[PDB]
């Protein structure tokens, strides 16, 4: 597990960044911009936000395994997308440094050809229902925000008073069921605007009230900044979708394990013939048999790593589309979440108070 270059102490929340030139960790020198440095640092690592921050003092706190300090270029800060771009080594005379409490995520506090799952195993999984029926899955990013697919909201399914967000249970008939205040969908999603090309198949659901965080309801993390999708890696897709294309929805949330498939193979004529656009990837088996399906759309494709020095699940894909379900040489296609990190943050930063359907290019 090659560590992410930005870390946050589980003990006291100190932020630490890696020095390429020396192999050491350095603290971040406190400054007038502590708040954005905090948020930016959480964003960087793949957490949604900094809930709170504070100043620590090396006289009362210890270096705790760090050699010196980085300083943040506050002029560049508000315009950077990368923390690693705005820091330089500095003396930090006053020995005061930054700590940040991030919105925790990716951690447990306990579909075709998959298995019945248990409660708390996938606590970010939500069911998105219109008029009483399950149409789509989604993934909690906080208690009030859900990441799902744009295609879940075509013309007829745009009356928000009719959507509900079901969380906290794995059986469809069990749990908490809340309203929706807004939907921010991607304006680069050509079909919503003919019909087209499924790039930018991504939307955010803002619930009219936040869910409690429990052992059954937790957010997922996001891919950290610059984090690559690793081909062949086995990740997990879950949902209440159909267990055969021409079948019934699962009554109990299912899970299935599927490897990432390189675009080399997936774009191949044997497979998808150049239909796999660069913000999409495929996952599944050349043989077929295990796949997501109708009604898993919007739900989580999650991959577990240890790059934050503790095991974490991160939402690497969103169930977008496929030609049938579980077909040999037709794997699942997913939205590449890492490619929409700044879009997710901008949307939430901009449309937090909005109501209705909002387009964000
Ligand atoms: N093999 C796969 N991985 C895969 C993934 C995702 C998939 N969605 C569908 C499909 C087919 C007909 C209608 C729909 C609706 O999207 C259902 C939700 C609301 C709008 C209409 N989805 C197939 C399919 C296959």
């Amino acid at each position: 597990e090659p560590l992410y270059p930005v870390q946050v102490s589980s003990a006291d929340a100190r932020l630490m960044v890696f020095d390429k030139t020396e192999g050491t960790w350095r603290l971040l020198c406190s400054s007038r911009s502590n708040a954005r440095v905090a948020g930016l640092s959480c964003e960087e690592m793949g957490f949604l936000r900094a809930l709170t921050h504070s100043e620590l003092d090396v006289r009362t706190a210890g270096a705790n395994g760090t050699s010196g300090f980085f300083c943040v270029d506050e002029g560049r800060l508000p315009h950077t997308q990368r923390l690693l771009e705005v820091i330089s080594v500095c003396d930090c005379p006053r020995g005061r440094f930054l700590a940040a409490i991030c919105q925790d995520c990716g951690r447990r506090k306990l579909i075709v050809g998959g298995r019945d799952t248990s409660l708390g195993r996938w606590p970010w999984q939500v069911s998105l229902r219109y008029d009483g029926a399950h149409l789509c899955g989604g993934s909690l990013l906080s208690g009030d925000w859900v990441l799902t697919a744009a295609h879940c909201f075509p013309e007829r399914n745009r009356v928000l008073s009719r959507w509900r967000v079901f969380a906290g249970a794995v059986a469809q008939a069990s749990g908490l069921q809340l309203g929706v205040q807004a939907v921010v969908y991607h304006g680069g999603y050509l079909p919503f605007r003919p019909n087209s090309e499924n790039s930018n198949d991504i939307a955010l659901v803002h619930l009219s009230s936040p869910l409690p965080l429990t052992e059954y309801i937790q957010p997922v993390c996001l891919p950290a900044a610059g984090q690559a999708l690793v081909d062949g890696k086995i990740c997990t897709v879950t949902g209440w979708g159909n267990t055969q294309y021409y079948g019934q929805q699962a009554g109990v949330l299912q899970e299935a394990r599927v490897p990432i498939i390189s675009n080399d193979v997936c774009n191949g004529a044997d497979f998808y013939g150049n239909q796999i656009k660069p913000k999409m990837f495929c996952a599944g088996y050349p043989e077929g048999g295990i796949d997501a399906c109708q009604g898993d759309s919007g739900g989580p494709f999650v991959c577990e790593d240890s790059i934050s020095r503790t095991p974490r699940w991160r939402l690497c894909g969103i169930v977008s589309w496929g030609t049938g379900c579980a077909l040999a040489q037709k794997p699942g296609v997913y939205t590449k979440v890492s490619d929409f990190r700044e879009w997710i943050f901008q949307a939430i930063k901009t449309h937090s108070e909005a109501s209705g359907m909002v387009t964000q290019l």
